[PDB]
């Protein structure tokens, strides 16, 4: 007789979520919400949180590393709408876009702005620079980024978690994590001379 579905139970016994960032060594991870809208208009699916890890085989033409970026890119021609219609993306994932993931996504998007993607990601760290084109590309060629800080934080639960005051908490390092994301989105959009 199960008790909950409020994710928490398993994955705080089991360990402490030391789920460490995305494209760790195991597999990959992350979540999304996309909207669906129906002309002049918007729509809402019946789901909150969710996502898929790993791809499959296509045999034949297989796909090269799809980060959350390309993913919903992948998922919009899956309902496969109308032109008339609309897509409000929205992207829940600790981790922000790539040099590379980010521009065919840019693309898909600075193509067709039809496209609106709400990223919203915690800390990103990379030691490149040079390949932040796509990142400031996307950012600005049309996907909204967003730098989740301790506000956004509780709140990134608020959001999918089955309790919009879930018992999650800040702590004194938020600090220097948002900063560096921050500091960094900032950075690549304006281009922060030498
Ligand atoms: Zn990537």
């Amino acid at each position: 007789h199960m008790l909950r579905h409020s994710m928490d139970p398993p994955t705080f016994t089991f360990n402490f979520n030391n789920e460490p960032w995305v494209r760790g060594r195991h597999e990959t991870y992350l979540c999304y919400e996309v909207e669906r809208m129906h002309n002049d208009t918007w729509v809402l699916l019946n789901q909150r949180r969710g996502f898929l890890c790993n791809q499959a085989p296509h045999k034949h033409g297989f796909l090269e590393g799809r980060h959350a970026e390309l993913c919903f890119l992948d998922v919009i021609p899956f309902w496969k709408l109308d032109l008339d219609q609309d897509y409000r993306v929205t992207c829940f994932t600790s981790w922000s876009p790539c040099f590379s993931c980010a521009q065919e996504m840019a693309k898909f998007i600075s193509k067709n702005k039809h496209v609106s993607l709400c990223i919203f990601t915690a800390r990103i760290y990379d030691d490149q620079g040079r390949c932040q084109e796509g990142l400031r590309t996307l950012a600005e060629a049309g996907a909204k980024i967003s730098i989740m800080t301790y506000s956004e934080f509780k709140h990134c639960w608020d959001t999918f978690v089955d309790h919009q005051g879930c018992p999650f908490q800040p702590w004194d390092g938020l600090d220097e994590h948002s900063q560096d994301l921050s500091g960094r989105l900032r950075a690549i959009l304006q281009n922060q001379e030498n």
